[PDB]
């Protein structure tokens, strides 16, 4: 099965008047809460040169999170400000892709701060708010180069569940307390001469059903295009894939998709199941945003 | 198993000092051969090349222009008192390197480096082109990154535009469908370690059509950065599959002014051309002077 | 046209044992020879799990390799033994004795290994012993005194000199000598393969297995993302330093549960294979963990 | 017509003496001056064994090199010393000084060395002390701010300029100056040959030697697989960056088991050679190890 886009125009766009969306937005976090989507965006203030040895000043780029509430969650309200920034010069480049899971009654924000002192100068990052706004307690949650962290929304034998991906795995960890992780297992690796051959990441935190666990992912062809795929993990136990679609739900396809600052990329951080359906935000080509849903029923495999 | 032959043992082109503009060097020259004539854009330099600073500096400052030569032989060029492409300030303030020219249907295209030394990686790939060769217009940075090594397929291929470039150190090919937004960036080549191509390589001209393929003269660096040209053999349908790859050079230096002068150790061609069933390859030599060798057509197995 | 091996079992044919502390936590990249028509596995054995990640081996994180010995007639199903055969000799290999690769040269059988003294990270050597009866070793000595590894011997001389392989970052070396003390002749004969699961180090696995067409060299492959599989070159019979054949894609990779996590995730490792009945029986480490075994019938092994 | 040298002894005529930390593992690479009827050898030592395959030089594995003094009146037997007479200071050169070449120039003495500080494996360049008598050395200098070695002095101004050869890589290099400080017109003056014994650089062994017919240039070539060998080449006697003769086979290399075998493995490195009774006295190291001696009679010298 496939997703389908319900905008075949971005959602969402860089904003020049603003520095700190100036040149992107894309890999959003979302939830819904309020009746209403509330979606954290990516935001970067310069386009992205990867090319070199190492980060450089000249080509320096600050990611921001930007907050984004609608109501049909097609058409958003934006504001002149960012609401998550670098405060500590771990995240001197910025804050990353985050991926949003409420877990009791409190918001809890992972995503990648990067320095900039070398391209594995990055962190998985944590803050967390019991409303979505006031975002405290800064704390990096693996003392690693990794990214592409979510949260489960559910406790697991009183365990929380963290997903990562040190290099190119997707990989389970649990904590008592949030700080402490152990029991590091690889879940799911990407597969040699296929659109998900270079390495795979979670997409949007995991998303319950009666049965199993949503794993939506992204794949890294090693042309490094970014598509998405899809994989059921065990409800009791999210470190098994009890299924995983070959094929990808959502690859490039519209210009804006292939064509834009990093070309041939969609990348989701963040869905949700509103009304019987699934509504996955991704980022394209790392500039402007998108938006495609799938019909819960039509989730087979 | 083939190499080139140079048609002489002495520059074909060499600075002119009473010119400021290519008072030092001029080296690294697209190829068209149009209507009987070659024409030659030459990378030109009013100054030697102080590259071991932290930064460009100021007082080691180097201009690269492009100058135009023709000529009915192949060998024998008119030259003219200016050249016919200058850098732009700020971006391309210390010049404009290394074109390389592509025919595509009717018009021209000039893909160089420009560099504008406010750091060692201050420079891009910039493209203008023109219909007759003569008036150059709509400057635009190909790829906003420090890349080089740049050149357009002089056809399209599934209706999009085809850019060879060198994100380092590979050989890459990338699409476009207008020619200012690409996309689809693939690897094409790499370097092998333990040989003369060992730390880098680039293409050279743009490929050349056969019938076999698409004819990638490049150029490798090893391990001291000596240049020298290889080939390899890009499928005709998609040239972004390399179907052969010549273990040796074609090309390497040899002769005292590719071996000695402003850069050592250098041969680099931006051009070959077909012409009466050989192919053409003229090169810089030493970044300062340049030459030309030929290699029958027929000669070009793999 | 690739070729690949295919395991004799989904699970472990060895795996730790928790009542004896020199293996009590991994068995891997063992040594394999047949004689006897037996199955002679000389394996790799961890008192510890392995952190990698500090600056300098840290005594609170020590681990100490032996090597252990089974025997099988089937070549699946194993004997074991209460002590290893091969301990480190303090202070030189006080870390112990890693990944060894047995060579049967002239009725004399030679044990390459990794001597790692845990000092510091750089603190290996390639160490040999020898006997002739694959029970007494003795005559220990330092190959080459420098931080090297991935060593095996030919199992026969080339011009009246040994051969032995070995792996100076990152290629696959080869060297020759008279006595079995000095190497000379060093010579690079495969590298790494950029942008390919054999990109970052290559080194040979077991020792390579004479053909009639050259000589069979299984070695692994790492990958940017360290990931080790196994890939299978062919050398000249006559000149074991050309390489006349190499397959592009690997012959074995992390595939199972218990090859992809582990105490080394993402490892398949073999540090010998053998002949029998026209098959090559290929024993691996798996993520630095256990030991598994996987298959190839001769004739299929084309390049 | 290929000429070769001839050994004098299958003996080296210089060996390390484990007594002397200075000179515990090797003494090689030996610069040479004829005075008095005197062989004067100035010979590069190590205290160590040379680890050469980390990807950066590693205090655990450091070297130093200094350089002491010998004496023959045979050519062959040679009094030794307690103590050297350089030694690299720290911390420019703090892995010592190495490969000394001596040349006279008009009753001056001029030992140029590649000092090296082990910071990482670029952390060498070119050094020049000078004497008046082969004994109270002064005046050091770096000769180039540049990674750079194989470095020698013409016995003579050309154009009343001092003449320096030189090696940025892979070529031998010449240039010019007039005050010993400052150097410039750097031009390549040979060049490897590709797939040959001299295909991956090449280097000057000891300074020319004046022959009626132009200047005798000993140098060192290296092969694939990193073989030093000892090769020949002619330059104008009034143009020394021309060269006008360049043999295609060695004069020497490496042979006998001590310079096969030893701490580096196939080396024969000159860094001097003097002409005594009609005869070309050429002293090499061999193996980095040990220092030999090889000769050839002036006549037999042919292009
Ligand atoms: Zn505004
Ligand atoms: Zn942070
Ligand atoms: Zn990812
Ligand atoms: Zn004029
Ligand atoms: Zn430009
Ligand atoms: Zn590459
Ligand atoms: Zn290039
Ligand atoms: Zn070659
Ligand atoms: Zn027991
Ligand atoms: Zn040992
Ligand atoms: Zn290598
Ligand atoms: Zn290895
Ligand atoms: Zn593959
Ligand atoms: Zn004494
Ligand atoms: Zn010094
Ligand atoms: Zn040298």
């Amino acid at each position: 099965f496939r997703l389908t886009r319900l905008s075949n125009k971005p959602i969402l766009s860089p904003i020049k008047e603003h520095e700190w969306e100036k040149e992107a937005v894309f890999n959003a976090a979302v939830i819904y809460e309020g009746n209403k989507f509330h979606l954290f965006y990516r935001a970067s203030n310069n386009k992205f040169v990867l090319n070199t040895e190492k980060p450089e000043e000249k080509y320096k780029f600050v990611s921001s999170i930007g907050y984004a509430v609608s109501e049909d969650g097609i058409n958003f309200e934006r504001f002149d400000k960012p609401v998550l920034v670098g405060e500590i010069p771990q995240e001197a480049w910025g804050v990353e892709d985050p991926r949003i899971t409420k877990i009791d009654n409190k918001y809890y924000m992972l995503y990648t701060g990067f320095g900039g002192r070398d391209w594995l100068d990055f962190r998985i990052c944590m803050v967390w708010s019991d409303d979505l706004k006031n975002w405290k307690g800064h704390r990096i949650v693996l003392d690693e180069p990794n990214k592409d962290a979510a949260l489960l929304s559910e406790k697991i034998n009183g365990k929380y569940v963290l997903f990562h991906r040190r290099m190119p795995d997707i990989w389970i960890a649990y904590s008592d307390d949030l700080v402490n992780w152990y029991n590091h297992k690889i879940i799911m690796s990407p597969k040699s001469h296929t659109w998900e051959s270079k390495k795979i990441g979670i997409a949007g935190p995991p998303i319950k059903r009666e049965d199993g666990w949503l794993l939506i992912y992204h794949g890294v062809d090693n042309n490094n295009v970014y598509r998405l795929g899809v994989a059921l993990l065990d409800l009791k136990d999210p470190s098994k894939v009890i299924a995983r679609q070959k094929e990808p739900i959502l690859e490039p396809e519209l210009d804006w998709e292939i064509n834009g600052l990093v070309p041939n990329v969609v990348f989701s951080c963040g869905a949700v199941e509103v009304n019987d359906m699934y509504y996955v935000y991704y980022g394209a080509a790392d500039t402007h945003i998108g938006v495609a849903v799938i019909e819960k029923e039509k989730v087979k495999f």
